[PDB]
C-alpha cells in the first residue's frame, strides 16, 4: 500500500547515503555514527491534530464532523500542504503525504515544511452554503491551535477542493484572527486571481512535466544508453488519462513537435498513428461527455500500456502498473505524471530491462513553485513585472537604435539600413507581456537546475537509471545539512 | 472492560435519564426541541487531540524520539484542566476517556473549568535527573508553541507518575521562554512547591474531600433510615483497602471524629484489630521499614478484607476491584469509592438490589481538583490568602468581646466579670491563623453546597440509592446549560 | 567605606555562616553539594544595568543631554521595586549596592519583589517645574522601550528627591504611549497621589513600621531579661535624632503607647527636656516658621545627643553616624536604624561587646516596601479595600450582639441589653476606612517577620547581633526560591 | 587609545561643517546656531547595557560571564552591530567601535544605526559544547530586554567569531521569542550558506578595497595633482598582513593587472621584483604555517613600510604607521585596510608631501554592504535573481534574433551575429546571486566614492579624504534630525 512505499523508500535512501556521510561531511573521537540519530530523529511526523467541530445544517440539524491535519518537517518555517474533502480519509493517509510533501519541497529547493490535511465528508451531499459553514469552522478551529497563520502553516488545493473554497479561507483568517497582521491574505495558495491570485496557475504542473521530460531528452549521455539519441522529432509518446495534467502535457509537449500516437481514459482508449491534434480532442471533450467516439480516430482494444511508442505518460489513479504488466509494456521512457504509479517490484522489472523511469517525485513539482510564486507575490503586495515592463522596453528600443546608428555610420555613402525591426515572435512577446511569463520562466529554471543537481547526484552515488533513489539521495542530503549546522 | 466504553455508557444513560426533562418546561414551537436537543451529542465527542514526537539527548549523547499526547474535551469554559502521566502503556483511548471525565468532574464541584489529560510514552525509572528534565523542558515548549499550556487556555497538574518536581520545571519554562511578557506566566500550571507559588495544604487535600464526602451523607437522616442505622460518627467501623496517599489522609480524619478502624489493607497481607489500630503510630511504623507486615498489636486477617465486617469500606487501592463474583459477599451498608473507579458496572445493579448506597467516584475525590482552582487563584492574586484580614478579625474580635463585659458590667455593677477570655481551641485557631485554615473552609463549603445538589436531583428523578447516575445527570444538565444560553 | 564594599561584606559574611550547614542539613549527591555552591556566586552581582543619554529642550530654546541609570540585580521573582533620584551625586556602583540592598529588604519582608533602583544627573533646585516634566516623560519613554517599566517587569517608587507629581507623569506617560492596550497600565509605578489610584496612609508607613519593629522586641522576654530592662513600654525613655517624616512619624506614635520624649536633634542646636515634648506643638513649631530651633518649651541642649541618657535611640538623620570614635561613649541600651546604615561595621563591634542590642536597618524601615506593595495590588485588584465588606461586618457584628442579648434575657426574665459597644469600638465602626486594613496588614507583617528573625539567631547560636540573622535569612530564601526552581 | 582619535575626528569634523550649515543650509532672528545642540546629540552613545548571566560548566562548576552592548544612534531603527569573543572587551572600546559603525553606514548610505557588542571570555580554554551554552544564554538575555529584534538590532560576526555562532543565535531567537514573527531568521547576519547566507559574503571586504583603489586610480585630476599618470596596468603594490582581506585584495588587483612587490606579515616578509603568483601563495601558506620560505621569491630582511612601491595596503593590526616611520615610506597612496592602521599625527606629514591617503572609514564598508544585502534578502525569503534569469536569457536571444534577421533582409548571405562572444556565454550559462550581489557592491562604492570626492571640493579640502568623509557622514547623519521634530 502507498503508506509502507513511502518509508520504504526514505530506509532504502537514507542507507546508501549514510556510509558517505559519516567520512566526509563531519569536522570527533569516531563518535560520529552515533550522530546518524538525525535519520531518526526526521523518520517521523512532529505533529498530528484531531479535530470534531459542530455545524448547524439548512433544516436546523446538528451533526458533528472530524478533521485531520499533519506537520511534518519544521526546518523550514511555513509548512505546507493541501486539503481534501473526502469520506476515507485516515490518519496514516495524512501522515504519509506529508512525508512526501517534504521531500517534494525539498527537490525542487524551495523553503517549506511539509503538511497535510483532511476532512471526512463527501462533497457531493451538502448544499454550497453549508459546504461554505464547513470551511469557515474549520479554519477558525485550525487557525486557533496554531495551523494556519502565514509564517506558520500554508493550504493548498486539492483534487477534491476547489478555488471556491479557499477563497472562503482567505477572508476567515483575515477578519477574525490575522486582522492585525499585514500578510494575512497570504496564509492561502490557489486563490483566485481577484482575491491575489497568480497567473498561470492553471497550467502548471503540465509545464512542470513537459520541462522535466524536456531535460532529460536532451541528455546525449543518458540517451546514448537507451539507445535513442537525439533529441525531440519522430518522437511517439502515448497519455493514459485526461485530466488537467495529461490535457496541458500533451498540449505542451505537441507545440513542440512530438506526436501524440494514442489517448487512454476510464473509457475505451483511442488509437491513431496519424497523429493527435490536442485542440481539437479538447473541445471534442469539453462539447459533451467523454472522448468516446472521436472523428478520425480508431478505438484501441485492449490495454495501451503495452502498445509501441516512446514515451508513456500515466497521469490517472495510483497502482497503474503490476509485476505481471510491467514484462509487456514497449515504451523506453515511462515520465510518471500521477502519484505512485508504479510498484516497487516492477522497478526491477525496469531496471533489469533497461528502461528510464522518471520519478513521480520530481515530474509534477510544478505546482508546488508555483504556490511558492504565489506565497511570494502575497508577501511583496505586487504583482510581478508591474515596475519592469516598460523600461526593459525601452533600453531594447534604445540599443536598437544604437546599434543602427553605429552601423550607419560606418558604411554612410550609400545605405538606409534599418536593423531595428525587432521580429514577429519579438513584438508579440513585447506587446503581450504580462507575469504568466515571469511566472513559467521561473519554473522553466528551477526545473532544470533542479535536473541537473539531480544527474550529478545519480553520477556520483554510481547508480544507473534509478532516478528514484536519486532523487531521495538528494532531498535526504539536503534536510540533514540543514539540521546539521543548526543544532 | 476499558474505561471508554463505561463513560461512554455512564453519558449515554444519563442523557437518555435527562432527555425527558430537559424539554418540558425546560425550553421556550412545532416540538422542534427534540432537534434543539442535538447539543447532547456534541458534548460526547472531543474537541481537540494532539500527537507529539520530539528528540532528546541522552547522557551518553545519544539521540531518542519521545512520544506524547494531549487531548482536551469541552471548551465551554476556556482554562481546561489535567494531568500529565509518565508511563509506558498511555494511550489514545485512556487519555481522551480521562479527559472526558475530568469535564463532568469539574462540573459537578462548580469549579470553572474544561477537561484535559496528557501522557508520554516514557518509563520514569529509567532515566537520570538530568535527562527527565530535558524531556519536560522539551514537551512543555512543544506543547506550548501550538496553544496548550497558557494560563488562559490549559493548565496541567501532577498524575500519580509526576511530582512537584516536574512542574517547578513546567512554571519556570513558560515563564523564561514563552509567557516572558505574560503577567500570570507562573500560574500556567498547579501542584508547584510552596516556594514557587503553591498553596499550603495541598498533601492533604484529598483525604479532607473524602471525609467531608462521607460526613455529608452521614448526617442525613432520610438515608439512613432508608438503610437502617443510626445517624453521626458514635459507633461506626470503616475498613480501608489500601495506604496510599488517600487511604493515609482519610484515615485519620475519621478517626478525630470518633470513627474507628477495624481492618486496613495493601498490596499485601492485611492486619486487623477488633479493638482498633491507632493512625500516628502505623504510619511511623511503615516509615520505619517497608510496608505494614508485621506490624505489633495487629493479628494478620486470612482472606480477603472485602467481605469482612465493616459499615464504611473504602475501595481505595486500584480500579475493578468489586466485581459480580465477590459482589454478593460483602458484609457492608455504605461504600465509600475513594479510587478511580473500582466497581463494576454489573454489581452496581446487585449493590443495588442488596440495598446498600454508594457515593460516586465522580464526586468523593474532588478535593483535589478544587484545591487545584484555589491554588489558580492565588496565582492570579499574587498574594496569598487572608494576610491582609488576619489582625483585622484578631482586632474586631478583641473588641467585639471587650464590649460584652463592658456591659455586662455597666449593667450589674459592683464585680469584676470577665467573658474576654476565649477558649483554648479560639486561642490556638487565632494564633495559629493561616492559609491552610482557609483552604480546608473552602473545601469544606464546596462539598457541602454539592452535596445538597447531588441530594436535589436524586429526588427530582425518583432515584434511589444510585448516585452516580445522579451526579451524572448533574453534571450533563449544568454542562447543557451553558451550550444552550449561548448559541 | 562606601556602600558597596559593606554590602558586600555583609553578604560575604552571611554566606559563609550559612553555607557550612546549607551543604547536607536541608540538601535532598556524592558531596557534590558543596560544589553546587555557585548559586551563592549567582546571587551577589547585579544581573543588569542601563546606562541613558536623552535629549531635552529647554525652555529657552537650549538643548541638553540628560545622563541616567537603571539596575536590576536579582529577577528571582519577575518584578522589581526600587527609587528614583534627582541628584548630581549619582553613579552605577552606588545604583548597583542599593538595589542588591533592597533585594534582600524585600526578601527578609516576604514579599514577591526583585531588587532595582534609578537615579538621573541633574539638580532639581536648577530647572523650571515645566521642565521636569518634560525630563521625566523622556526618561519614562527611553526606559519603557528597553523593557524597564512594564508592570509585570519593573515597578519604580519615589525617593528622597522626588514626589507624587513624578509618579503621575510616568503613570500617564506609560498609560498613553506604551501600555495602551495593558489592563494594569496603571498599576506600573507606586506612590502615586489618591486621586490617580494611590492608596491611604502612604505617608505614615514607615512611622508605624519602625513603632511595630520597635514594639515586637521589647515585648521580647528573652531578650529584655539578658539585655538588663522590664519588658513592655512604660517609664522607658527614648531619643531620636533628626527629625524629618520618619522621626516625626515615629515619635507621634511611641509617644501616643506612653514612652517619653526627652531630646530631638537635627541639623542645628538640639532640644532637651526631662519632662517630655509633645509631638504636636513640635510639629506644629516646625511648620509655623523655619526649624524648631528656639522651642519656647525646654533648653537647648549642648553637646551631641548621642551621648545623652536614655533607653531607645533614632538614627534617622543620615549615614555613618556612629563611629569607632563615639561608639563607646553611648548610653542607650537599644539603638533603632531608621536610616540606611547609620552605623560603621566597625563600631559594630563594641556594641556586641558590651551586649547593646542594635535593630538592623535592613528589617526596620521595610514598612515603605511593603505599602508600596499593598499600593500594587491594590492597582491589580482595581478596587479599593474592603470596599464590598464593611457594612456586611458591621450588620453580622450587630446580629452577634442581638443574639447574645436575647440569649441573655431568655435565661432571666427586664431589659438587660448587652448592645451598646464600646466607645472605642463605636468611633471605629463609624470611622472604616482602607486605612485601618493596610495598617492592620502592616502590623501583622512586622509581626511575622520579627519572630522569622528571631528563630535564626538562636538556630546558629548567634547573640544580639541581628544584622548578621536578617542576612542569612535573606539569603537562606533567596537561595531556596533558586533551588526548587531547577 | 582608539577612542580619543575617534571623538577628535566628530570635533574637527563638526567644526568644519557648523558654519556652512547654519549660513547656506536654509532660506530667523540668528538663534539658527543655537540649533548647534543636535551635534552635541549625536556625538554621545544613547545606550549601553551590561549583563552577567551564569552557566554550568562540563565538570558541573557554575560560572559567570560579563557581556556588553551599546547602541550608538537610534535615527534609523535597525542598528547593525558585531559580537567579541575576547578578554579585553570594555564599556570605551564598544561605545567608540559603535560610533564608528554609525558613520561608517551612514557614508555608504546604508540605512543602519551603530552598535557592538563583546563578551569577556577567552574562546580558546572552552569546549564546543560549553560556547554554544554561552552563546546561546546571551541570546536569551540580550533578546528579554530589546536588543536583538529584527527591526531593533542585528548582530554580525567578528575577527574573534565565526559563522558557527550566528547560526546558534538564529536558531534560539527563532524557537523562544521570536516564534511568532514571520521575519524570525533575519535578526543575525552571517549565518552559514544553508540557513540564510548569500553567497559571494566572504570575498566582500577584499572586493570593496580592489572597487575603492580603482575609484579613486582612475580621477584623472587626483593623479595630476599627486604628479604620476593615471592607469592601472604600470602601477605596483606591497601589502602587508595576510588575512583575508589581504588575499582577496591582491588577487583582484593581480585579476585587474597588477604587480605585487612584496608580501609582509608576523614572520619575516618575502619579496620578489618579478611578481607574486596569489595562487602559488595561497597555496603555499595553506599547505604549512605561515609564507615563510616561500620559493621563487627573496626573503626580504627589514620593514617593507618603506619599499621603492606605488601603493601601501596596511592591513593589518591597528598603529602599524606612526611618527617614527611616517618620513622614510615611498608609496604614493596609502590604503588603509584594517581600522585605524596610521597615527593622526602621521596624516599631517603625509598631507605636507602630498601623499593621498585612503580612509578606513569608507574603504572597509564591502562588509558591511554585504550584510546589508543578506538582510535584504532574508526579509524577501528569496534567492536574488531567481525569477529574472531565465527570462534575461530569452529577452537577449531575441535582441540577436532579430539583429541577425535584418541584417539578413538588408544583405542579401547567412550572417550570424547570433552567437555571443565567449565570456557572455559563460556569464549567462554560470549566472547566480554572487553576480548580483558583485554588482550591487560595486555600484555602491562608486555611488559612494563619487559623493566623497564632490564634497572634497566645496569644502575646499585638499588631499586629506579623511575629513572630507567625516564631514559627509556628519551632513548626511544631521538631516535626518533636522527633518524630523
Amino acid at each position: 500500500n502507498f503508506f509502507k512505499m513511502v518509508e520504504g523508500f526514505f530506509d532504502r535512501g537514507a542507507s546508501i547515503v549514510e556510509d558517505k556521510l559519516v567520512e566526509d561531511l563531519r569536522t570527533e573521537e569516531q563518535k560520529r555514527n552515533r550522530v546518524r540519530g538525525i535519520l531518526r530523529i526526521i523518520k517521523p511526523c512532529n505533529h498530528v491534530l484531531s479535530l470534531s467541530f459542530p455545524i448547524r445544517r439548512d433544516d436546523g440539524s446538528w451533526e458533528v464532523i472530524e478533521g485531520y491535519r499533519a506537520q511534518h518537517s519544521q526546518h523550514r518555517t511555513p509548512c505546507k500542504g493541501g486539503i481534501r474533502y473526502s469520506t476515507d480519509v485516515s490518519v496514516d493517509e495524512v501522515k504519509a503525504l506529508a512525508s512526501l510533501m517534504t521531500y517534494k519541497c525539498a527537490v525542487v529547493d524551495v523553503p517549506f515544511g511539509g503538511a497535510k490535511a483532511g476532512v471526512k465528508i463527501n462533497p457531493k451531499n451538502y448544499t454550497d452554503n453549508e459546504l461554505e459553514k464547513i470551511t469557515r469552522r474549520f479554519t477558525m478551529e485550525l487557525a486557533k491551535k496554531g495551523f494556519i497563520g502565514p509564517g506558520i502553516d500554508v493550504p493548498a488545493p486539492d483534487m477534491s477542493t476547489g478555488e471556491r473554497e479557499m477563497s472562503w479561507i482567505a477572508d476567515t483568517y483575515a477578519s477574525t484572527i490575522g486582522h492585525y497582521d499585514i500578510n494575512a491574505h497570504a496564509c492561502v495558495t490557489g486563490k483566485p486571481i481577484s482575491q491575489g491570485g497568480i497567473h498561470g496557475r492553471i497550467s502548471a504542473t503540465g509545464r512542470g512535466v513537459f520541462h522535466g521530460i524536456e531535460n532529460f531528452i536532451n541528455e546525449a549521455s543518458y540517451m546514448s544508453i537507451l539507445g535513442m539519441t537525439p533529441g525531440f522529432g519522430d518522437k511517439t509518446f502515448v497519455v493514459q488519462g485526461f485530466g488537467n495534467v495529461g490535457l496541458h502535457s500533451m498540449r505542451y509537449l505537441h507545440r513542440f513537435g512530438a506526436k501524440c500516437i494514442a489517448v487512454g481514459e476510464s473509457d475505451g482508449s483511442i488509437w491513431n498513428p496519424d497523429g493527435i491534434d490536442p485542440k481539437e480532442l479538447e473541445d471534442f471533450k469539453l462539447q459533451h461527455g467523454s472522448i468516446l467516439g472521436f472523428p478520425k480516430a480508431k478505438p484501441y482494444e485492449g490495454s495501451i500500456l503495452e502498445a509501441d511508442c516512446d514515451i508513456l505518460i500515466p497521469a490517472a489513479s495510483e497502482k497503474q502498473l503490476t509485476k505481471s504488466n510491467a514484462p509487456r509494456v514497449k515504451a523506453k521512457i515511462i515520465a510518471e505524471g500521477a502519484n505512485g504509479p508504479t510498484t516497487p517490484e516492477a522497478d526491477k522489472i525496469f531496471l533489469e530491462r533497461n528502461i528510464m523511469v522518471i520519478p513521480d517525485l520530481y515530474l509534477n513539482a510544478g505546482g508546488v513553485t508555483v504556490s511558492y510564486f504565489e506565497w511570494l507575490k502575497n508577501l511583496n503586495h505586487v504583482s510581478y513585472g508591474r515596475l519592469t515592463f516598460k523600461y526593459e522596453r525601452d533600453s531594447n528600443y534604445h540599443l536598437l537604435m544604437s546599434v543602427q546608428e553605429s552601423l550607419e555610420r560606418k558604411f554612410g555613402k550609400h545605405g538606409g539600413t534599418i536593423p531595428i525591426v525587432p521580429t514577429a515572435e519579438f513584438q508579440d512577446r513585447i506587446s503581450g507581456a504580462s507575469e504568466k511569463d515571469i511566472v513559467h520562466s521561473g519554473l522553466a529554471y528551477t526545473m532544470e537546475r533542479s535536473a541537473r543537481q539531480i544527474m550529478r547526484t545519480a553520477m556520483k552515488y554510481n547508480l544507473g537509471l534509478d532516478l528514484r533513489t536519486a532523487a531521495y539521495v538528494n532531498a535526504i542530503e539536503k534536510v540533514f545539512k540543514v539540521y546539521n549546522e543548526a543544532g
